[PDB]
RNA sequence: CGCUGGGUAGCCAAGUGCGGAGCGGAUAACUGCUGAAAGCAUCUAAGUAGUAAGCCCACCCCAAGAUGAGUGCUCUCCUA
């Protein structure tokens, strides 16, 4: 169900438990998550957390797959590192990254000015395809979302910012 | 004021001057991000992003009779 799960830390990856709280310290930055009630995690002797509710009822059914998967990111987001992928299809599309900010050319009247933060390393490796790096998965989330959200692709265009792999409805006219 | 022409100030306009704003915060519909309940999924249950002439502040004018009667820098006299 989820509910009982493995946490597996690898190395590099400091478990820094605290009453209520984990700061993970792992090689590519320093996540830090806060508990919620019901969800009581204690490290395993080994380098598998566990979270383990501890009132009963439903609501601490619900977070404990939450919050188990939740840790799991900050795990794997600070060794393994979240990627994201986009894909400017279409005709003049295509950005250029100014290190702290990401110029998108989406022929609108005006290039459309992304200013990135810091906690999120962006690039361009081909001139359509865009990438984003980062280390929490809900950050690289908003901001790829964001950069679809200009120009979500059109169905009979078929041809707009399409974050890679995902399936675009066509029709006719 | 007989009827007419012309007219300063005043008041007027069909004249002139300016004005509806970087606004910023929550939102509704909606699109989302991470994500289990439900070993898939789902915008949601935890938490978060965007976003309307609509809401609030901003703008402009009153306003401490706001009896909850505010504030302070000056005054006014202690001789019966």
């Amino acid at each position: 169900r989820i509910g009982k799960q493995p946490i597996t830390v690898p190395a590099n990856v400091a478990i820094a438990m605290e009453g209520q709280d984990l700061k993970v310290k792992g090689p590519l930055g320093e996540l830090s998550i806060t508990y919620p009630r019901e969800v009581l995690v204690e490290k395993q002797e080994s380098g598998f957390l566990r979270v383990r509710k501890a009132v009963e009822t439903r609501r601490a059914n619900q977070m404990h797959g939450l919050f188990r998967t939740l840790t799991d990111n900050m795990v794997v987001g600070v060794s393994k590192g979240f990627e994201k992928k986009l894909q400017l299809v279409g005709v003049g599309y295509r950005a250029t990254v100014e290190g702290k900010d990401l110029i998108l050319s989406l022929g609108f009247s005006h290039p459309v000015r992304m200013a990135i933060p810091d906690e999120l390393q962006v690039k361009v490796e081909e001139n359509t395809k865009v990438t984003v790096s980062g280390r929490d998965k809900s950050v690289v989330g908003q901001f790829a979302a964001t950069i679809r959200s200009w120009r979500p692709p059109e169905p009979y265009k078929g041809k707009g910012v399409r974050y890679v792999d995902e399936v675009v409805r066509r029709k006719e006219g």
